[PDB]
């Protein structure tokens, strides 16, 4: 086993790829890293072996808890089903998956429309300067994820609080986010106690009485799930917006293609999660259950594997010029959405989401150009997903 390298490679600036990456794709090899808490881990840098480690089954998940699971994140996160394998895996999906399918999510499309158009409404009206963040990305994934869950999003200056906290890496000390995590377990278990009483119609609603009229999960459980999808929804996704707008507005062409061929939304979309190195460095970690050869390296029962996904998903056997953004790309197999078993539950969510928030920005705004240098765009940093803070637009 060799010395362990620092991981990550250094901080995740912009959207930007440390060179790191794209050297281990083409030395084959996974590299032996010290992550800044947990165990030690090997770093998976090719598509065709993040792949093994997001879903082979010797492959765990589940079997991270049982470790000071290597991380970036000071204390180990209570992960839904993403911390699970199965059957707790198939138990736990089986109650959210037919609201989160293709089907599911088309019945959507109408109130995600009408919200953006709403939104767009609102921008049209006040003139630029926007901030696209705050008057776009963050209400759009905001609400969408609020009114299918049923939080209610007039509670977002409580829980945004909380909910930045679940993705720092060093924006926060440990007592800072330890304390913002049960806060919002407290305010989630105050809308749970909601729906004893007084049932709704939401993904809120139907899942705790999966729990009190099934027995299909616990009450721990039904409070991961419910974070999870609020983390995701309310922040991961308008983090992928924020950073898709971000690149289309300083790759202006990438823009101009797209408002003037509208209908290649669906591929720009896929090239826009493939392309946005939105983790700002690994996904979660895997412990192999048996030994696993991949990357030059026997991985042994219980060693940590850490996915670099944008890493795989910039992997030149895989995507031609994978550095240049295609939104023309047909066949985009990329692992923005993960792979496999714990594939993204929201991946459809976030396709009607953005290719309907893309399409209308540019269709009501063919002139929108960014209001300051493309470098003087505020990113955030210390977090797990990169995003700008600010999308000061013009138009
Ligand atoms: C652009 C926005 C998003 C991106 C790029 C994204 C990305 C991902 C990725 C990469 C994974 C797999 C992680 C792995 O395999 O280790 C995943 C899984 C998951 N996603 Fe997302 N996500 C986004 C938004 C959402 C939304 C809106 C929801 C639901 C509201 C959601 C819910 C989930 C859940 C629950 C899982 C765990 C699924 C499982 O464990 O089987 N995500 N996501
Ligand atoms: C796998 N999804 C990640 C995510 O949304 N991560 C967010 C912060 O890391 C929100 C989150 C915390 S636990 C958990 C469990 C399942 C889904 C989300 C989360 C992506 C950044 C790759």
């Amino acid at each position: 086993t060799p010395a362990p390298v620092r991981y990550p490679f250094g901080e995740a600036v912009r959207l930007d790829l440390h060179p790191t990456y794209a050297e281990l794709r083409e030395r084959r090899t996974l590299l032996r890293v010290r992550v800044p808490h947990g165990d030690d881990a090997w770093l998976v840098t090719r598509h065709e072996d993040v792949r093994t480690v997001l879903t082979d089954p010797r492959f765990s998940r589940a079997a991270a808890a049982g470790r000071d699971e290597a991380r970036l994140t000071p204390l180990v996160i209570r992960t839904s089903v993403m911390g699970v394998d199965p059957p707790d895996h198939t138990r736990l999906r089986r109650l959210v998956a037919t609201a989160f399918s293709r089907r599911g999510v088309e019945h959507l499309r109408p109130g995600i429309t009408a919200l953006v158009r709403r939104l767009t409404d609102d921008m049209v009206g006040q003139g630029p300067p926007v901030d696209l963040v705050r008057s776009f990305v963050t209400p759009l994934s905001g609400l969408v994820i609020c009114d299918l869950l049923g939080v209610p999003y007039a509670d977002r200056s409580r829980f945004r609080h909380w909910l930045e906290a679940f993705f720092s890496i060093t924006a926060l000390p440990a007592d800072e986010v330890a304390v913002r995590i049960e806060a919002m377990y407290g305010y989630i278990a105050e809308l749970v106690a909601l729906r004893r009483a007084e049932p709704t119609e939401d993904l809120l609603g139907g899942l705790v009485r999966a729990r009190d009229r099934d027995g299909s999960c616990s009450e721990e459980e039904l409070v991961d799930l419910a974070n999870v999808l609020l983390l995701a929804g309310y922040h991961t996704t308008a983090s992928q917006l924020a950073s898709s707008l971000f690149v289309l507005l300083t790759q202006p062409e990438h823009a101009e293609l797209l408002r003037s061929r509208p209908e290649l939304a669906p591929r720009a979309v896929e090239e826009l999660l493939r392309y946005v190195p939105l983790i700002a460095h690994v996904t979660f970690a895997r412990y192999a259950t048996e030994d696993v050869w991949l990357g030059g390296t026997l991985v042994r029962a219980g060693e940590a594997v850490l996915p670099a996904v944008p890493s795989a998903n910039r992997d030149a056997e895989v995507f031609d010029e994978p550095d240049r953004l295609d939104l023309t790309r047909r066949h985009n197999p990329h692992l923005a959405f993960g792979h496999g078993l714990h594939h993204c539950l929201g991946a459809s969510l976030v396709r009607v989401q953005m290719e309907v928030a893309l399409t209308m920005l540019l269709g009501r705004f063919p002139d929108l150009a960014l209001a300051a240098p493309p470098d003087e765009v505020p990113w955030t940093r210390g977090m797990q997903a990169r995003s700008p803070l600010r999308l000061p637009v013009t138009w």
